[PDB]
């Protein structure tokens, strides 16, 4: 296994194969510079007012996050293939700013899926329990604490010791590149030994039958109405389909998004006039 | 293993032991006749307007369900012990009326947990994935299709064939008795060979890290404010605690019920005056 950096236009099949073999990869130019700047602009004061800062609530705080980032075609292409065959639908798990102040120490090496009790029942050949997209806002370098990964460690059995620090491979990214982190990949933020902060931000998704880290039930109705149907489902506003007519997150026997009136209906002609 | 019928005042420890050994049991007088009648009164028109009827949405349709039944001390005593050590919090999964018209045929024998993909990873010695309380509204008899169980079948390995029909043990209940059905117990409704309908209703609960069959996000704010804090958590209005400060269903980094203003605050003295 190896850390691969692939162009945006790499076929989805090839990315899935790299994930299976190596457990992680970087997609270059995952976001353009416009999206990097709009996200920075929308979150920068929230981060400063928040040596590690990880504020979440990103769909509430960032219109670009809820209207654009969560529709990202690479996220959905990967998630449909990782979760679809086994579970059906998937939805958003959590997502935060990943901000390292100058002087921050190395983060403990971990698997993101450790907080699922069912990770103890899972085998390394089973689908992952969650998947994270870690997108660079600043450059990620060795010296500023860019995330480090241990390619192949997603295949280790449960209870395997963490990789040694010397086994960790730093991920070198320009603003807008993204690191893909299945829940089984061992990884960690590095130490920021520079005088400038290192910042990225994440999305993550997991099967529809697992409860997200973050609810979005507190978001204003008006924000929910500006989301696409897909993002409404990602953020907990729609009923979820398993397989063969099995649904969870139902309003009684019907769909939540019908019961809440979230789905658009046509006005009566008289009301329009 | 045997089907046991126990009095309401049976110690919780003894009920948990019976569940472990036999996989099911009946608690007599689980509800009093007042609660049976109030639930019937609140749902009867909804059932008739709905040879098997299983309408859900019970917290919306029944004040007694959301204000009284979901606070039932036996449900919480069992669920805390079944789910607490492994997962921390639990919450409501689904609950419907269980109505058999005269002439209905025997229901396929099943385990309730089959729709969880992770039931394939679980072992019979692991905690159940869900637990159901099936409460009699009418009497449950052999002839009217009272639920049947196969004591001990919760310990069978995954992929074991269903019990034979001749192995099924009918559950004979008076109005207000309750049958306890862990997700691993094989069971089914029987045929209603009488001229009168047979009706019960259910609650069910499962670990906080799994997505409920039913959302309650469509319920009016005013109904949510009349629930106890416990029932608010049961029905998806509160952040959920795993272990060692891990939470899911958070509003950002804080609690959902704070972000929505669901938790009562004291008015300003001037506003009160
Ligand atoms: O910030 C980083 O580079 C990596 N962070 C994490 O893996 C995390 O917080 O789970
Ligand atoms: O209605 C009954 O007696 C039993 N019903 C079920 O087990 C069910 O619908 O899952
Ligand atoms: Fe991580
Ligand atoms: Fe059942």
């Amino acid at each position: 296994p190896q850390l691969h950096y692939v162009p945006y236009d790499t076929p989805v099949e090839d990315v899935m194969r790299i994930l299976k073999e190596s457990g992680t990869l970087v997609i270059r130019n995952f976001l353009d510079q416009n999206t990097v700047q709009k996200v920075q602009d929308e979150v920068d004061d929230y981060v400063r007012n928040w040596k590690t800062k990880q504020p979440s609530n990103l769909s509430l705080m960032s219109k670009t996050y809820r209207c654009e980032v969560l529709n990202h075609p690479w996220m959905h292409a990967i998630c449909e293939r990782m979760f679809g065959p086994t579970y059906g639908d998937y939805w958003f798990n959590g997502g935060s700013i990943l901000h390292l102040e100058p002087g921050e120490n190395t983060q403990p090496i971990h698997q993101d899926h450790v907080f699922y009790q069912i990770s103890k029942w899972r085998r390394p050949t089973d689908p992952d329990l969650t998947i994270n997209f870690t997108m660079a806002l600043t450059e990620f370098t060795v010296e500023n604490g860019g995330t480090r990964v241990c390619p192949g460690s997603h295949l280790w059995e449960n209870g395997h010791a963490s990789p040694a620090e010397e086994d960790m491979v730093p991920v070198l990214m320009q603003p807008g590149d993204a690191l893909i982190l299945p829940g089984s990949m061992w990884h960690s933020a590095g130490a920021n030994r520079t005088s400038e902060y290192r910042r990225g931000f994440a999305t993550s998704f997991h099967p529809c039958h697992f409860t997200p880290i973050e609810s979005h039930h507190h978001l204003p109705r008006e924000m929910v109405e500006e989301m696409t149907p897909l993002v409404q489902k990602m953020l907990g506003f729609r009923t979820l389909n398993l397989h063969n007519n099995v649904k969870v997150w139902k309003a009684g026997e019907g769909n939540l998004e019908d019961a809440t009136g979230l789905k658009s209906v046509a006005a009566k002609l008289a009301a329009a006039l």
